[PDB]
């Protein structure tokens, strides 16, 4: 089974023990390391930090200590927008300029592949025409990769894409069946099902729905998302089940009501290290002493509160549950976002180095 893990190149700017660089990486924890994020400039793949070339080197140099490791560069991201993608896949000469840059770029720095993260083809300002232009971009990359591999005599560059769980987004821009044939694997983003944008406390990554949910409110869980991709043409073995090492917080309207559906005045207090309200790294949900942990029986995931702060998250237990669910489903493995937010150095949770992902590796291997 695969254990696809995302490294993010902005974690390097966090303060103290939270600061994360390639040296904090474990060459053997995951089967595949994906580097987030690379941008675009002139329909060309490009860096985004003043030190991406150096990080690329450390990132890929890890394969010397573990030749079985497979690295990939991810282009895109939630905050990338759709603009540059839609424009690049607009014309042959543009798709080509990109593809050729992708190849030359990946080889230049020793990346084994490209992981597409366009959020999302068919929404956020993307014309429904971008649904099929995506499928082209995929076939194009796949083809140039297969041709390159033969002419260069190296291991064929790998192709993957991060995909949304939501029925709406899938329909809007994904030809599931046709892209799955050209994608080496699909990284399903089964999380963010609920967040501080909604007005009621819900879980970021529930495995199952609560008895109390009917309709589209039901689908807002892992299983629905998984079943949707399978039932639409995705070979189970290519579908990698994503899990989060972060949870989503809410500020409670009243600490008298702390259940999973209670009224929330908005996002939760920013975490001292992540400093982005409405989300919290797993290592921040540990420092929480004098708080109350509970399980959401129906969803198989935990959540906790201390006063007016409510946070739905994943722990070792919920990760074990999930690893078991994908196994029962015959999925290709797990995906995790991100190496970064787990307690990667055992500096907070007193469970060691990478408690969550180490859990994934052992339960999977
Ligand atoms: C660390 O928070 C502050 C930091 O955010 C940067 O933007 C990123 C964050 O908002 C990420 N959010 C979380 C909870 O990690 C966000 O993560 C997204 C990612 O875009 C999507 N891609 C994938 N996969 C698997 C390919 O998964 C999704 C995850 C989880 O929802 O990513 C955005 C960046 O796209 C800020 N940077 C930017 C460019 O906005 C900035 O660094 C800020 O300080």
């Amino acid at each position: 089974a695969k254990l696809v893990c995302y490294f993010t190149n902005w974690a390097q700017y966090r303060q103290g023990e939270a600061r994360f660089l390639p040296k904090d990486l474990d060459p053997s924890l995951c089967t595949h390391l994906i580097y987030a994020f690379a941008g675009m400039t002139n329909h060309q793949l490009s860096t985004t930090e003043w030190n991406d070339e150096t990080l690329y080197q450390e990132f890929n140099g890890l394969k010397k200590m573990n030749p079985k490791l497979k690295t990939l560069l991810a282009i895109g991201g939630w905050n990338f927008g759709t603009q540059k993608f839609t424009d690049m896949v607009a014309t042959a000469n543009n798709r080509q300029t990109f593809v050729n840059s992708a190849i030359r770029f990946l080889r230049k720095y020793s990346f084994d592949g490209l992981d597409l993260d366009w959020e999302y083809p068919g929404s956020q300002g993307s014309p429904a025409v971008d649904k099929e232009r995506f499928t082209t971009l995929v076939q194009d990359l796949a083809n140039a990769f297969q041709q390159e591999a033969q002419t260069s005599g190296k291991e064929r560059l790998l192709l993957s894409a991060a995909v949304p769980a939501g029925q709406t987004y899938v329909d809007a821009g994904y030809e599931v069946d046709k892209i799955a044939q050209n994608l080496d694997f699909v990284n399903l983003m089964a999380y963010d099902f609920h967040g501080s944008w909604e007005k009621v406390t819900g879980h970021n990554s529930p495995l199952y729905k609560r008895q109390e949910q009917s309709g589209a409110a039901a689908s807002l869980n892992v299983d629905a998302a998984v079943q949707q991709w399978l039932q639409k043409g995705t070979p189970a073995s290519k579908l990698i089940l994503g899990m989060p090492t972060y949870g989503r917080s809410f500020t409670l309207a009243s600490s008298s009501d702390t259940r999973v559906g209670a009224p929330a005045t908005g996002s939760g207090t920013p975490g001292p290290f992540t400093k982005e309200g409405g989300m919290l790294a797993y290592y921040e949900v540990c420092s929480w002493k004098g708080a109350t942990k509970q399980r959401i029986q129906d969803q198989k995931v935990p959540y906790i509160f201390r006063d007016n702060q409510w946070v739905g998250f994943d722990d070792v237990e919920s990760f074990k549950t999930k690893v078991s669910y994908l196994k029962q489903k015959g999925l290709g493995g797990a995906m995790v976002w991100a190496l970064d937010l787990d307690d990667f150095a055992g500096f907070s949770c007193n469970q060691g180095r990478y408690p969550l992902i180490q859990t994934l590796r052992q339960e999977l291997s």
